């Protein structure tokens, strides 16, 4: 019953972090499409679990982006599996994701699931680093790979540039031949303007480590896309 | 598209070989549902080439599986795109993909394309050395890749055993996963009878190189299977 080609913004929130359970709090309640529990490295079962259990009493749907078998935890309305399609190791791209239906097929044919077709970058970021990314994309690179999702018709293809604005030219290019794929773009959105600009091309923004940053300013990112 | 969810058999062609006198004709008008045109120890687009210009003009559709970026050539009704789940060498799970996409977008755009799961489950063959395979596979590690199929939207699983008949409870394990997608198993079919027993479980038996060895032998598996 979700649909992410209605949503718009997106909130990610690192578990290995620690916010005050107000902000949070409002968070949730902003208004904004979805709360996703992200990762990348390092994540801990625990963490995801007390998160779980914070957001879940909220109306917002929560999501938990799987990075780590250990940290497949139930509970969560949706679960979105990322893909690294530009990595340069299967595991990243299926070996871990073999792994875990090995290891959890059941727990896994219980939940909602959604595979992202992760397209990393940024070349000197954490991600691109830990997954082998071919980070050093021309934009006709990217656009390539946005293709081989719309062809593998995975739901959501994710444009990630982390800590940094993205080539916007490339958010446009890439949003122009996806026709079935709601196009995800996360990467320096810290406030109002930079959230309204990208999200004249993604079909959703994701605000994350902003939130961390200065919570204030990164709060406004929803108004910016959703408001009057 | 034609729908690969009617299809029960298709003949798996090497465009490196031909039929002698007049058995492609008669192969593609035998009642299989597709005639694909494959080809091991990489193909070219010559032969790929010839291929086409022959099977193109029967009712029966025609599949291009493309194995080689080099080797892709227009005018084939499908064409078939796959992704070696089990290979360790990113290129054969997206590369492959992504090289056509960036070099022949425009062309990729004006064909209909099908990306097909495979998995390799045979770590005795060429293919597996070809593709790095991890093919030494137990059957919970085939269930494992074709969930992982399903996750990635893949219309097609294909259980590839090559040269020799597959472990049948594999067979029947693997569709028993697969919720949403078409069963394609290939490997060592070269008669009515094993054709049947595969037919059990797979939706669609591919038939290959027995066409070479046995002609009226391997015409027969489509009878035995429709
Ligand atoms: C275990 C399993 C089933 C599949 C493996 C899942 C995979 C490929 C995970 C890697 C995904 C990454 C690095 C996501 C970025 S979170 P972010 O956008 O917050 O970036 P950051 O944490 O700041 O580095
Ligand atoms: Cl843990
Ligand atoms: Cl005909
Ligand atoms: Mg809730
Ligand atoms: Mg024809």
């Amino acid at each position: 019953m979700y649909d992410v080609t209605e949503w718009k913004h997106v909130f990610k929130l690192d578990p290995n972090k620690d916010l005050p359970d107000e902000q949070l709090e409002i968070l949730c309640e902003s208004g904004t499409d979805a709360v996703i529990i992200g990762g990348s490295d390092g994540v801990t079962e625990d963490n995801v679990l007390r998160m779980m259990s914070k957001v879940r009493r909220f109306l917002v749907p929560c999501v938990l982006e799987v990075s780590a078998i250990e940290a497949i935890v139930p509970g969560f309305d949706l679960y979105f599996i990322p893909s690294v399609l530009n990595s340069k190791n299967a595991d990243w791209i299926v070996g871990m994701h073999q792994k875990a239906m090995k290891e959890y097929g059941e727990l896994m044919s219980m939940e909602e699931i959604v595979a992202e077709g992760y397209c990393i970058a940024n070349p000197d970021c954490k991600a691109a680093a830990l997954t082998e990314a071919d980070a050093d994309l021309n934009m006709d690179d990217i656009v390539a790979y946005a293709r081989v999702s719309e062809l593998l018709q995975l739901p959501i293809f994710y444009l990630e540039y982390s800590g940094v604005l993205g080539d916007i030219e490339a958010v446009k290019k890439t949003k122009a031949v996806l026709e079935t794929s709601t196009l995800f773009y996360g990467g320096g959105i810290k406030d109002a303007e930079t959230a309204k600009q990208y999200a004249e091309h993604a079909d959703v923004i994701v605000v994350g480590n902003a939130v961390y940053e200065d919570f204030d300013r990164a709060l406004k990112t929803v108004a910016a896309v959703k408001g009057e």
